[PDB]
């Protein structure tokens, strides 16, 4: 078929189909984050010109690191455990009169993504940049499509498509209007 | 191009090009298994019939889990840093006269191949039967010839096609034979 399709397939069963489902129970067990994730749904950033997948908090003062909620063992895979966790970030809304609202958010990048951009830069590639950007495309409606039927992950996940480079404050009011409606 | 291609450069640039030229170094941190450990590379199960990956110490007597390596944790696309760790397996190959030679070899299996298993599987599959067979042969194909170039990778792999059913207790003479090689 293509190369998004087997990205985007990969990143679903190795991945999105494990720990989507689990998330509500990893907020649940983190004694320190349970009353402090109210949208308890994993937002997965699709950069679309930018693929480094740079540290969000690094480009808002709104946006900072807190830390990570526990980690969890996932028995899919060959005589090996591996494990996962989630980073949690903290969103500040700033108010004129000097008020506040804090928020947290689980928020991720697409990282076969940057898989996509590895198979380009280096020499001697297997896609140029033209036949890779289109890739980009068909992973983003694939990875739409595969999350839209399926049905344990339905109302967990949120897919934000950006420009992943000098845009990346405005995750913070992205993640704020999802919450909010 | 092709469902294999893709997999096969994500297998490369997101796992094996990470913990390969990691892979030396790791082993000489366990103070359990510096030494235990003579074959410092990577053995990589490719699976082509049968995907029900199990495990590999069930279906053998002289194969053991016997622990892990110390973890790599690497910054892979996020704030988070992932948890990259290898499992050492004991094999113990018998003798008539009672003695035995016990070797430790880190072997695991090809995940992407997994994921064409689970493509296939399924209801409304994008892959068939029998394109999902084409794409295994792609991908082992592809992942050959990847590594080949590799100089980052020299050296610090091999690569065990099998079918994968039944032949799971073949495993422990494969790595013992390629060893007694080097
Ligand atoms: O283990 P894989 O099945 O993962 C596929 C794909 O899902 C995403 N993923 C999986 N676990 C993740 C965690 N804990 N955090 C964030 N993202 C996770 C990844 O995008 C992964 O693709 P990749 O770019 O990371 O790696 C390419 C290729 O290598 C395999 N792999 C990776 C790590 C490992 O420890 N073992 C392993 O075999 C990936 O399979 C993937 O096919």
């Amino acid at each position: 078929s293509n190369v998004a399709d087997g990205l985007a397939w990969s990143y679903y069963f190795g991945y999105l189909r494990l720990v989507l489902p689990r998330l509500e129970l990893r907020i649940s067990e983190s004694e320190y984050f349970r009353h402090k994730i109210t949208d308890r749904k994993l937002f997965i950033l699709l950069p679309k010109t930018c693929f480094t997948c740079d540290d969000i908090e690094q480009a808002d003062s709104r946006v900072k690191w807190v830390g990570n909620l526990p980690e969890s063992k996932i028995n899919r895979g060959g005589i090996k455990e591996r494990s996962y966790k989630h980073a949690v970030h903290e969103i500040v809304m700033p108010f004129p009169d000097g008020t506040e609202e804090k928020y947290h958010f689980i928020v991720e990048y697409a990282t076969p993504l940057m898989s996509l951009y590895d198979m380009s830069r280096f020499t001697d590639a297997q896609l140029t940049g033209s036949e890779r950007d289109h890739q980009v495309v068909l992973f983003i409606r694939k990875l739409t499509e595969i999350l839209g039927k399926s049905e344990e992950c339905k109302g967990r996940y949120e897919l934000i498509p950006f420009s992943g480079d000098e845009d990346k404050n405005k995750i913070a009011d992205i993640l704020v209007a999802l919450h909010n409606n």
